[PDB]
C-alpha cells in the first residue's frame, strides 16, 4: 500500500479488508506473505571465489603479462638442451608475480565487512500483531509479518515494518526516527492524514518506519509496506552499489595500457615488415612451420620491456606507508586507493548533526527577571558554557563567571529544570564519557542544573559517576515530585507537582513546576518571579519577555526556548484527575513565570577553523541535513559556510524545495547552495551524484545510517569516530577522535602523496621507454640480443624497485594547502614533459644498444666488424669462411649484454636523482634531500654487483663480471644523461614555463 500517509485510518483499513479489532486471518496472511514476502532485508553477496580470481587477471597490462609468460614457457621448452636447466626461469618469475599480485588483489576485497549486515541489525526479530487466530497479541517474528496486518509498539520497541498509525494508546506517542533523519530528538506522533503525496519522512508524523524505535509510549497501526519497500529498505537498495568506480588516477592507469597495448603491437607489426627480405633468399633454417620462434622472442622481451611490472608494488607500499601516516592523526583508511583521491577533493559535502556537531543539547542562555516598574522590566540574562551532557561548564553573565546561588530567580530555575525531568545523567566508565538517560531535550536541563549549582554543593572530591547527578538529588532532597501531567499536543507543556521533603521548607507547601512552548505557558501566567518575590504580570512584562524569546528562536542564535513557570496555589491532590491529560491545561493556569533556557545542538570547536582551511586549499562545504531549515542555516552561518548577512534565498533549500525544482535546476543548486535541510537519506546521495555529473571529486562526511547511501556514492565516504557502524562500514575512512581537522591534514596528505606518486611513476615509466626503444633498436638493426626478459625484470622490480619507493618520500612542497584542486583529468605527463621523456628514453635506447656493439667492436676482448657486419652475425654457422675468422658462439658473451645492463642500471640511478623534483636541477634541489633515495640507490648497485659475482647469479642472469676499463665506459655514457635531463629542465624552466 503506497501513500498510506495520505490516507485516512479508515481507508488504510478498507484497503486491506481488515478489522482493527480482530486483525488478519490465517488465510490472509499466507496470501500476503505470497504477494508481498517475507518482512526483511534480503543480504548480499557475490564474492565468487571463482569470480574474484578472474577479476585479478582482468587487467590488460596482467593479460599482456599472461601471455607473455606462456609464449615464453613454450619457447623454454622448445629449447635446445645446451643449458635448458634455468630456462624456465623467466616464465616462472612472471607466473609468480602475477599469481603475487593476484593473490594480494582478493586479499583486499575478501576482507571488506558488510554496510548491509549492519544494517539489518535494526530489524527486530520480533514483532506483535492480533490476528483472527487469538483476541490477545501474538509476539511472532517479525519477518513473517505482512501489509496489512495489525502490529502494536511499545516503549523500547524497534518498529518492525513501515506502519500508518491508527491508535494512540498513551497520552502521546514518541518516536526516535535517527536513523532516517539523523536527529535524536523524538517525534510525536499523530493519526490523522497528510494529505501532501510527496510529504518526506519527517513531514510523515502519522506513520511509522521500520528500523525505528518508540522512546515512549503505545499504540496500534496498519502495516502498510514490508521488506525492501520500506524507507530503510530504500536504503538497503542504495547500499547495493556494487557497480565498483575507479578512482582518477586509476582511470590514467587504464588508458596507459590501452595505448601500451597499441603501441606493442604497432612495433610487433615494424618488425614483421622490417625484416622483408628474410623468406625472399633459399632459406633452409627458417623452416616455415618452425621459424617465427624469432617473432615469438622479441614479442615477449617488448612487453616485459614496456610494462613497468613493479609499479603495482610501488603504489601500494607508498599508499600503506601513507595510511600508517594518516592513522597516526586519528584517520583510519579503509580503503588504499582514497588517500590519493582524498587530495583531489574539490567539494565536501557534509552531514550536521553528530558530525558538524556534538550532537548533545546544550543550554546555552537563560534568563529571570530582573526589574518591575511600571512600563519598565529588566532581565537578568546569564550564557553557559561547555558543548557535552558532561557537567562541565560555568554560568556567565557578561563574559564573566557568577554564582548562580547569588540569584534566587536562578535558584528556582534550576529547581524546576530538575524536577520537571523525565531524564539523567550516566558516567559511562567503560567510555570514559558521560551519555544522557532519556530524551536530549531533557538532559540538557539535567546537564544544567549541574553546572549551576545553585546550593554551592561540594562537588570536587566526587567521581565521576557521582558527580552526574551530584547536584540534581541535592534538589530532590529538598522537594519530592510526587506525580506528573504528562506533556500533551494540545498543551505544548508539561508539569510536576511536588511537595517539601523537609519542613524547613514548609514554606514552599505545595507546588506545580511547568515547562514548555513559551507562547503558551506565558499566556497561562497571572505573576512574574522577582527574586523570591512575586508581582502581577502585565502587558509591559509580557512583551518584554516575548521579545527576548522571539530574538533567541531565530537570529544568529536560533535556539530552542522552554518558558519555565510554577503555581503558587496548585488544586488539592483530590480535585485533579490524572488520568485525563485533557484536563490538565486548567491545571496548569494561574501560572508565576520564573524564566526560559535556550537551547542548541551546538558545533564542534574546530569545525570553524577546518572550514576556512578547507575554502584555502579551494575545497567547497556543503551541508547536508535531515534537521530543519531554520537551525540548519543558524548553523551554516555559525561555522563559516555563510557570512553573518549573507542573503541565502537560493543558497539553502529542504528536501521538498529541491524536489519542486526540474531536474536541470537541481543539478545546478547543487554548485550554488550550500545547506540542503529537512532532507532524507536518498536527497544525499542524489545531490552527491549531481555534483559528480560536473565530474567533480566530492567527499561526504556523516554519522547516522541516514549517511550510508551519499557516504557509498561519494569517492571519499568519511565517517566519525563515535558514528554509527553503518556509516563506518559504508566508508573509506574514519575519523576516530570525531575532529574535523583531520579531514584537512587526511586532504594534505593525500596531496603530498600523489605529487611523489606522480613523481615514481614517471620514473619508472620513463625506464619503460628506454627498454622499448633497445629492443627495437636491437631487433631492427638485426644486432644481437642487448638485453633480455630475464635481466628487463630484474631491474623493473629490484634496481628501480627501491629508488621508485624512495621517491614516495620526497619532502612534500609549503603551498600545498595553498593551492586549489588538481584537475582529476590531468595527465601525468604531457607536453614539454612528453617530449622531455621523449629524449630521454631515445637516449638510453642508444646507450644499451651502443654499449653491447662497443663492446663487439672497439674493445680489447673481441673485436669485429668495424663494418657494422655485425647484423649479419646469424649467419656465422652457415657460412664461417664468409667473413668471420672466430668462433660463432662469440655473439652470445655475456660481457656485451653485462655491459648494456650496467648502463641502463646507471642511467637509472642517475635518473633517479633528476626525479627528486621536475623543473628543478640537482643543484637547486641537492640529491642528499633524500635520504632514502641515495641509501636506496646503493643498496641497488649492491644487488647489481650481487649478480655479477656470486657464481649462482650470472648463469640465470647471463651476466660477467667487468673490469675497472668496462666500467669506466658505463660511467661515461651513463654519467651524461644527468647533463642532458639538466638541460632539458632548463629548456622551460626559464624559457617555456618559467
Ligand atoms: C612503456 C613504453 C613505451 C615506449 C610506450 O609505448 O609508451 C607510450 C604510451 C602508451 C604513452 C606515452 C608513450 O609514447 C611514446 O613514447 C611514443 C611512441 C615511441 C615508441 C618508439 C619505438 C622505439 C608516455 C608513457 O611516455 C612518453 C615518454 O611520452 C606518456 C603518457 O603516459 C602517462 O601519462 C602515464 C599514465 C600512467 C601517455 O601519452 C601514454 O599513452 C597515453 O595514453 C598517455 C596519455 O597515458
Ligand atoms: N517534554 C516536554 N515538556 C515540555 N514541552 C515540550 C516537551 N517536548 C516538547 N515540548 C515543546 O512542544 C513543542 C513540540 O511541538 P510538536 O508539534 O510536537 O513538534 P515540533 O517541534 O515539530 O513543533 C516543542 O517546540 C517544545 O517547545
Ligand atoms: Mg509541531
Ligand atoms: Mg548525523
Ligand atoms: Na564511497
Amino acid at each position: 500500500m503506497e501513500a498510506a500517509h495520505s490516507k485516512s485510518t479508515e481507508e488504510c483499513l478498507a484497503y486491506f479488508g481488515v478489522s482493527e479489532t480482530t486483525g488478519l486471518t490465517p488465510d490472509q496472511v499466507k496470501r500476503h506473505l505470497e504477494k508481498y514476502g517475507h518482512n526483511e532485508l534480503p543480504a548480499e553477496e557475490g564474492k565468487s571465489l571463482w569470480e574474484l580470481v578472474i577479476e585479478q587477471f582482468e587487467d590488460l597490462l596482467v593479460r599482456i603479462l599472461l601471455l607473455a609468460a606462456c609464449i615464453s614457457f613454450v619457447l623454454a621448452w622448445f629449447e635446445e638442451g645446451e643449458e635448458t636447466i634455468t630456462a624456465f626461469v623467466e616464465p616462472f618469475v612472471i607466473l609468480l608475480i602475477l599469481i603475487a599480485n593476484a593473490i594480494v588483489g582478493v586479499w583486499q576485497e575478501r576482507n571488506a565487512e558488510n554496510a548491509i549486515e549492519a544494517l539489518k541489525e535494526y530489524e527486530p526479530e520480533m514483532g506483535k500483531v492480533y490476528r483472527a487466530d487469538r483476541k490477545s497479541v501474538q509476539r511472532i517474528k517479525a519477518r513473517d509479518i505482512v501489509p496489512g496486518d495489525i502490529v502494536e509498539v511499545a516503549v523500547g520497541d524497534k518498529v518492525p515494518a513501515d506502519i500508518r498509525i491508527l491508535s494512540i494508546k498513551s497520552t502521546t506517542l514518541r518516536v526516535d526516527q535517527s536513523i532516517l533523519t539523523g536527529e535524536s530528538v523524538s517525534v510525536i506522533k499523530h493519526t490523522e492524514p497528510v494529505p501532501d503525496p510527496r510529504a518526506v519522512n519527517q513531514d510523515k508524523k502519522n506513520m511509522l518506519f521500520s528500523g525505528t524505535n518508540i522512546a515512549a509510549g503505545k499504540a496500534l497501526g496498519i502495516v502498510a509496506t514490508t521488506g525492501v519497500s520500506t524507507e530503510i529498505g530504500k536504503i538497503r537498495d542504495q547500499m547495493a552499489a556494487t557497480e565498483q568506480d575507479k578512482t582518477p588516477l586509476q582511470q590514467k592507469l587504464d588508458e596507459f595500457g590501452e595505448q601500451l597495448s597499441k603501441v606493442i603491437s604497432l612495433i610487433c607489426v615494424a618488425v614483421w615488415l622490417i625484416n622483408i627480405g628474410h623468406f625472399n633468399d633459399p632459406v633452409h633454417g627458417g623452416s616455415w612451420i618452425r621459424g617465427a620462434i624469432y617473432y615469438f622472442k622479441i614479442a615477449v622481451a617488448l612487453a616485459v620491456a614496456a610494462i613497468p611490472e613493479g609499479l603495482p608494488a610501488v603504489i601500494t607500499t607508498c599508499l600503506a606507508l601513507g595510511t600508517r601516516r594518516m592513522a597516526k592523526k586519528n584517520a583510519i583508511v579503509r580503503s588504499l586507493p582514497s588517500v590519493e583521491t582524498l587530495g583531489c577533493t574539490s567539494v565536501i559535502c557534509s552531514d550536521k548533526t553528530g558530525t558538524l556537531t556534538t550532537n548533545q543539547m546544550s543550554v546555552c542562555k537563560m534568563f529571570i527577571i530582573d526589574k518591575v516598574d511600571g512600563d519598565f522590566c529588566s532581565l537578568n540574562e546569564f550564557s553557559i558554557t561547555g558543548s557535552t551532557y558532561a557537567p562541565e561548564g560555568e554560568v556567565l553573565k557578561n563574559d564573566k563567571p557568577i554564582r548562580s546561588g547569588q540569584f534566587d530567580g536562578l535558584v528556582e530555575l534550576a529547581t524546576i529544570c530538575a524536577l520537571c525531568n523525565d531524564s539523567s545523567l550516566d558516567f559511562n566508565e567503560t567510555k570514559g564519557v558521560y551519555e544522557k538517560v532519556g530524551e536530549a531535550t531533557e538532559t540538557a536541563l539535567t546537564t544544567l542544573v549541574e553546572k549551576m549549582n545553585v546550593f554551592n554543593t561540594e562537588v570536587r572530591n566526587l567521581s565521576k559517576v557521582e558527580r552526574a547527578n551530584a547536584c540534581n538529588s541535592v534538589i530532590r532532597q529538598l522537594m519530592k515530585k510526587e506525580f506528573t501531567l504528562e506533556f500533551s499536543r494540545d498543551r505544548k507543556s508539561m508539569s510536576v507537582y511536588c511537595s517539601p521533603a523537609k519542613s524547613s521548607r514548609a514554606a514552599v507547601g505545595n507546588k506545580m513546576f511547568v515547562k514548555g512552548a513559551p507562547e503558551g505557558v506565558i499566556d497561562r501566567c497571572n505573576y512574574v518571579r522577582v527574586g523570591t518575590t512575586r508581582v502581577p504580570m502585565t502587558g509591559p512584562v509580557k512583551e518584554k519577555i516575548l521579545s527576548v524569546i522571539k530574538e533567541w528562536g531565530t537570529g544568529r542564535d536560533t535556539l530552542r526556548c522552554l518558558a519555565l513557570a510554577t503555581r503558587d496555589t496548585p488544586p488539592k491532590r483530590e480535585e485533579m484527575v490524572l488520568d485525563d491529560s485533557s484536563r490538565f491545561m486548567e491545571y496548569e493556569t494561574d501560572l508565576t513565570f520564573v524564566g526560559v533556557v535556550g537551547m542548541l545542538d551546538p558545533p564542534r570547536k574546530e569545525v570553524m577553523g577546518s572550514i576556512q582551511l578547507c575554502r584555502d586549499a579551494g575545497i567547497r562545504v556543503i551541508m547536508i541535513t535531515g534537521d530543519n531549515k531554520g537551525t540548519a542555516i543558524a548553523i551554516c552561518r555559525r561555522i563559516g559556510i555563510f557570512g553573518e548577512n549573507e542573503e541565502v534565498a537560493d543558497r539553502a533549500y529542504t528536501g521538498r524545495e529541491f524536489d519542486d525544482l526540474p531536474l536541470a535546476e537541481q543539478r545546478e543548486a547543487c554548485r550554488r547552495a550550500c545547506c540542503f535541510a529537512r532532507v532524507e537519506p536518498s536527497h544525499k546521495s542524489k545531490i552527491v551524484e549531481y555534483l559528480q555529473s560536473y565530474d567533480e571529486i566530492t567527499a561526504m562526511t556523516g554519522d547516522g545510517v541516514n549517511d550510508a547511501p551519499a557516504l557509498k556514492k561519494a569517492e571519499i565516504g568519511i565517517a566519525m569516530g563515535s558514528g554509527t557502524a553503518v556509516a563506518k562500514t559504508a566508508s573509506e575512512m574514519v575519523l576516530a577522535d570525531d575532529n574535523f581537522s583531520t579531514i584537512v591534514a587526511a586532504v594534505e596528505e593525500g596531496r603530498a602523496i600523489y605529487n611523489n606518486m606522480k613523481q615514481f611513476i614517471r620514473y619508472l615509466i620513463s625506464s619503460n621507454v628506454g627498454e622499448v626503444v633497445c629492443i627495437f633498436l636491437t631487433a631492427a638493426l638485426g644486432l644481437p640480443e642487448a638485453l633480455i626478459p630475464v635481466q628487463l625484470l630484474w631491474v623493473n622490480l629490484v634496481t628501480d624497485g627501491l629508488p621508485a619507493t624512495a621517491l614516495g618520500f620526497n619532502p612534500p612542497d609549503l603551498d600545498i594547502m595553498d593551492r586549489p584542486p588538481r584537475s582529476p583529468k590531468e595527465p601525468l605527463i604531457s607536453g614539454w614533459l612528453f617530449f622531455r621523456y621523449m629524449a630521454i628514453g631515445g637516449y638510453v635506447g642508444a646507450a644499451t644498444v651502443g654499449a653491447a656493439a662497443w663492446w663487439f667492436m672497439y674493445a680489447e676482448d673481441g673485436p669485429g666488424v668495424t663494418y657494422h657486419q655485425l647484423t649479419h652475425f646469424m649467419q656465422c654457422t652457415e657460412d664461417h669462411p664468409h667473413f668471420e675468422g672466430l668462433d660463432c658462439e662469440i655473439f652470445e658473451a655475456p660481457e656485451p649484454m653485462t655491459m648494456a645492463l650496467s648502463v641502463l642500471v646507471t642511467i637509472e640511478m642517475c635518473n633517479a636523482l633528476n626525479s627528486l623534483s621536475e623543473n628543478q636541477s640537482l643543484m637547486r634541489m641537492p640529491p642528499w634531500v633524500n635520504i632514502w633515495l641515495l641509501g636506496s640507490i646503493c643498496l641497488s648497485m649492491s644487488l647489481h654487483f650481487l649478480i655479477l659475482y656470486v657464481d649462482p647469479l650470472p648463469m640465470i642472469f647471463k651476466l660477467k663480471a667487468l673490469d675497472l676499463t668496462q666500467w669506466l665506459m658505463v660511467l661515461k655514457i651513463s654519467l651524461p644523461v644527468i647533463g642532458l635531463d639538466e638541460i632539458l629542465k632548463f629548456i622551460a624552466r626559464n624559457y617555456l614555463e618559467g
